[PDB]
């Protein structure tokens, strides 16, 4: 009938009718969460006719990985998997395979810019977990492991695989550590205007809103299949950076900071026909993420305005390019602040040179590298980056990390 | 077998094998000149079975345009077109329809950011032209019309439609006005490193290389179907801007300038099953095009280096973000210089706010608006722009402006 289109800034929506009158040459791409990139809910198990092939595939890819194969272990493992499936109607990955699977899936992420690290990954095997308190506990160890007092370390903690689908493990937060946003009496909006909806949810589930500009939202875990249980993150576990500029000292007066730990908590890991609906993973920030996206967007903190004011810049003439000047300085701050407070970080420029290196090793390696230009090209200083002038194909391989329908929209409350 | 991928910066190339192992979810998008966006050569005419439908379509769209239709003129015109086709095996558009066609095609350009102007367009009917000298003459009037002493005006001059295909009108230059690039003895490269190839071609066709950093390349027109004939542009016809910064006065010392007129000369206009392989069109510059792309790219002038030097900035620490600071100032120059020397121009920020307005009027209007996010989002200060957070569908409608195989690659020299 028509296609919905959102504008994450103004949150406005439009319905596209025109495409219908398209030609015999409707590309999506420009879409945030497309269905071609999602792996939603389930009711029943995973039809063996499907599971079995994919299961085999993965296993072949796995043993077809190591130098000088283990032909026998390859066959042996093959057999065992087959046998196990036709006995329980599914199968468990060895830890070494899961590890392979986690790194591959990452390596195969069209939208990750630091994939050149793909081999360095910490795998926490949480597949035995069983309760919310156990989740909450593992999330903590991970956070603590990854934060590593500022010297960040990429990790991942793989909870229980999806069985029937009515017994799914799901972290309800978009990310491990993320400030909350309330809508002040006076109509304003403190904190992260982005998490308005989820913050409410947190309240609705009993969270005590410390109404502030930087409140680190509570973990909202659901295990096995039960309702989600609210948990607060141990204030000690969350390492933050206080924003200060190496020049404009009025900058810290701004009262700005941000968490050092970027961990995606609502993605789904698919491998060998299996899928884990909960498996938080973390890397480390790329400057422009905090400086550009989080601080400047109109749907977040939106600080661009006064940061230019305090620079003298004419905040009434777009043509004056103050915004360009402001943002620039904001980013120099973040890079400074992090740098100073010894919290690992990457400026968008070096990031790109390294991805390019990566991309190249990736083609010589397996003749290819899935990339989503749109996402990969830094939000500012684009054509000043190598990747901007680099054509790239975007495709879904496997293993892979799929988005997935927001849990509240698909739950069974009792 | 495999897909070639170019990196316009380093001009390097890679062959993608991986996509083959893709999944049942290969998107191109990130491609400059895809074949889905091109309309190449021909040998024979355009099969009537095809022409006739499209011809009708267009005509219906055309009369279905004006408020309170001219039902009779609609039918009458319909008839006449039909009659004309089955008598000559093709048909001529009225000027009013061509005009409609030129504005629509523009309006339908997924990659143009100023489409909000789509209704303001000057149409020069050059369909009677017959010789290279006549082309050269019309190109001149257009240039002069459009340049309008700095107060720029968007125009288009539609040469002869493709007949058989062995009688095509083709301007061999990528654009109406564009500096030439030579590769100096000392291995260096003066001028626009981008036009190396075409500059040579110009020599090879008898052009006298005034070996310089800003030499405006000669028109290379081919008419009816003959070989291309070289023509020099009347130095008086090319209005340029000398780059000077409203602060750093060492800036003009840089010896920088750029032409005020952006006109695309090698695109093909397709409308009602007809196609014109030559029809230059011009609008006016969007700052960041000159400041970011043309001056900074490594495949163009590549000035980023010393522009930071002269700012004190540490040109040895990427992390220092000097580049970000440099570019910013370069753009402030261009905007200044143009502004000062009364040459119309648009800063990327206002550009975006206006396109957004446009896009919106465009959906309420005909429920839709084809856009190529990748191209539309300014090369710098992306997420600082509305369009960055605006999902958009990219599709090919008609009329439309298609790229087309580079003429030299497909010619018949005698
Ligand atoms: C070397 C440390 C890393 C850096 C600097 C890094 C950086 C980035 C950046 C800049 C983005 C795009 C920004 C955005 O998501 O809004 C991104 C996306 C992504 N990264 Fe990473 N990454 C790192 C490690 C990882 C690891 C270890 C994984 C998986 C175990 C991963 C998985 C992803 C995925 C799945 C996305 C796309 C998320 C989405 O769709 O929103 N990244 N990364
Ligand atoms: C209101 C004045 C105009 C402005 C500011 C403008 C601006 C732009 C910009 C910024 C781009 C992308 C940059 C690039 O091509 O590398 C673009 C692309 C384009 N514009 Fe315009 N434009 C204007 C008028 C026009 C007109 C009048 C036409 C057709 C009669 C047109 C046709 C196109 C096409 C076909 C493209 C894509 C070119 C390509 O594929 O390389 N534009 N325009
Ligand atoms: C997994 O490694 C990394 C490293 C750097 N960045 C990320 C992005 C995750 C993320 N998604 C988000 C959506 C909204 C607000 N913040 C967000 N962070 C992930
Ligand atoms: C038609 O109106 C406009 C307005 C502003 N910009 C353009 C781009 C055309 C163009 N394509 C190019 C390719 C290489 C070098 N310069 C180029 N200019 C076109
Ligand atoms: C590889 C990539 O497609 C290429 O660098 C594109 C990106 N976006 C662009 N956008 C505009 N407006 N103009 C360009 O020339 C490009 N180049
Ligand atoms: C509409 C558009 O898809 C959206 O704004 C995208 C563009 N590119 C992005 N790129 C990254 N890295 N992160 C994002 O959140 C986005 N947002």
């Amino acid at each position: 009938q028509y296609v919905r289109i959102k504008n994450w800034g103004s949150g406005e929506i439009l319905h596209d009718t025109l495409h219908h009158k398209a030609t015999s040459d409707s590309c999506l791409g420009s879409i945030m969460n497309p269905k071609s990139l999602t792996r939603g809910p389930r009711d029943k198990p995973t039809p063996l006719e499907e599971l079995l092939p994919h299961a085999i595939e993965f296993i072949n890819q796995y043993y077809g990985s190591f130098k000088e194969a283990k032909i026998e272990e390859h066959l042996a493992r093959l057999e065992a998997v087959t046998k196990e499936i036709e006995t329980t109607g599914t199968y468990q990955l060895t830890l070494d395979e899961l590890i392979f699977a986690t790194k591959m899936a990452w390596r195969n992420a069209p939208r990750c810019i630091g994939r050149i690290q793909w081999s360095n990954l910490q795998v926490f095997d949480a597949r035995n977990c069983s309760t919310a308190q156990e989740m909450f506990q593992h999330i903590c160890r991970h956070i603590l492991y990854a934060t590593n007092n500022g010297n960040i370390r990429s990790a991942i903690t793989v909870f229980p695989q999806r069985s029937d689908g009515k017994h799914d493990f799901r972290l309800w937060n978009s990310q491990l550590i993320r400030y909350a946003g309330y809508q002040m009496p006076d109509g304003t909006i403190r904190g992260d205007a982005a998490t308005l909806e989820f913050t409410q949810l947190c309240i609705d589930l009993g969270w005590k809103p410390r109404y502030g500009r930087f409140d680190v939202l509570p973990l909202v875990l659901q295990a096995d299949g039960q309702d989600p249980e609210v948990f607060e993150i141990p204030p000690d576990l969350v390492l933050e950076v206080t924003m200060e500029h190496p020049k404009y000292e009025w900058f810290q007066e701004l009262g700005l900071k941000w968490y050092a730990l970027p961990a995606v908590a609502n993605m789904l890991l698919e491998v060998g026909g299996l899928e884990f609906p909960a498996c938080p993973f973390n890397g480390w920030y790329m400057g422009t993420e905090i400086g550009v996206r989080d601080f400047c967007d109109t749907q977040r903190y939106n600080i661009l305005e006064e940061v230019g004011r305090r620079m003298g810049l004419e905040t009434h003439t777009l043509a004056s390019l103050w915004k360009d000047r402001a943002v620039t300085e904001i980013n120099v701050a973040v890079l400074h602040s992090f740098q100073k407070q010894n919290v690992t970080i990457m400026d968008h420029h070096t990031a790109s040179e390294s991805f390019m290196k990566h991309m190249q090793n990736e083609y010589r390696a397996r003749g290819g590298c899935p990339a989503d230009w749109i996402w990969l090209v830094p939000p500012v200083s684009g054509s000043i980056t190598p990747v901007f002038h680099q054509e790239m194909l975007n495709y879904v391989l496997s293993p892979f990390y799929y988005y997935q329908i927001e849990p509240w929209k698909t739950h069974i409350w009792q």
